[PDB]
């Protein structure tokens, strides 16, 4: 007769898009523990899609979570209960991954978008990274930033240059954005032209 207890205790899961996370543990006890797992303390029920249960002799539990969108990416809490008592173990599922930018449309090899002297034009550029890469905007040897001319909004999964006035001819050219996190670097042209 003994309380539930995690010989092996969850890790941390560092994964990347759309891969399988496992989250394992080990569990004696007697008798002989009952296992659930939790998302932010609603308990997960296994559908076998998107998450599923394995247990092996031995006390061995896993949480297998599917396809991981960052919706996954969370603090996660097990628990392990029989007479005895209840313990529980915590572990997070973080993603981690490389900036990346992702044109849209491309025209010989880089982005382009085609203006009217008029036009309130906005290059809304996606980019994936996890962290939330640092976006800086370049048209040449200018740096580019919120001051006057330009105005660049910046989200969590995009960025867009516009130009709060109309087009000019001027502002005509190659405008070059660039994602950076921790784990990689990515970069793009875009052509911009007036008629």
């Amino acid at each position: 007769a003994m309380a539930p207890h995690f010989k092996e205790e969850l890790r941390n899961l560092n994964v990347r898009y759309q891969s399988n996370a496992t989250l394992v543990c080990k569990v004696t006890g007697h008798p002989k523990p009952i296992v659930k797992w939790y998302r932010q303390g609603k308990e997960i029920i296994a559908d076998g899609l998107k998450y599923r249960i394995q247990e092996f002799k031995g006390g061995y539990h896993q949480l297998i979570i599917a396809s991981v969108t960052d919706d996954d990416a969370t603090v996660y809490q097990v628990r392990a209960t029989n007479q005895g008592g209840s313990v529980s173990g915590t572990a997070s599922l973080e993603v981690e991954v490389p900036a990346k930018i992702h044109l849209p449309k491309t025209l010989e090899g880089m982005g382009a978008v085609h203006a009217l002297r008029g036009e309130v034009v906005s290059i809304k550029i996606p980019f994936s990274g996890k962290p939330d890469p640092v976006i800086t905007w370049q048209k040449g040897q200018d740096l580019i930033d919120n001051n006057g001319h330009y105005q660049v909004i910046v989200t969590r999964s995009f960025t867009s240059l516009v130009f709060p006035n109309g087009v000019e001819r001027k502002d005509a050219g190659f405008y070059v954005v660039c994602a950076k996190n921790r784990f990689g670097i990515d970069q793009k042209t875009v052509e911009l032209d007036v008629a």
